[PDB]
């Protein structure tokens, strides 16, 4: 509360450290679903049922230019990517299934790098 405060963790790496699992996003096989935005007049049915489109461009253009203004708004964005992939593609997809992979690699690296 007022003039009480919890001690300082430090965030001044956050903004490398957030890079660099991006990075091993991008650079895994089963990105490629994920590394450009949806094609919103090719793909019939996108722009109706999801209501806010995320992929791994969008968010690297995001933290480049500060648009994150704490670790947990940049990992909102990585689990909308995953969240938006199972709202649209059935689990037994190639798409499906990248997405749960995904997923999963993206939630060790974030406990492993702060938790």
């Amino acid at each position: 509360s007022m003039s009480v405060k919890k001690p300082k963790r430090d965030d001044s790496k956050d903004l490398a450290l957030c890079s660099m699992i991006l990075t091993e996003m991008e650079t895994h096989e089963d990105a490629w679903p994920f590394l450009l935005p949806v094609n919103l007049k090719l793909v019939p049915g996108y722009k109706k049922v999801i209501k806010k489109p995320m992929d791994f461009s969008t968010i690297r253009e995001k933290l480049s230019s500060g648009q994150y203004p704490n670790l947990e708004t940049f990992a909102l964005d990585v689990r909308l990517v995953f969240d938006n992939c199972e709202t649209f593609n059935e689990d037994d997809s190639d798409i499906g299934r990248a997405g749960h992979n995904m997923r999963k690699y993206f939630e060790k690296k974030w406990t492993d790098t702060f938790k």
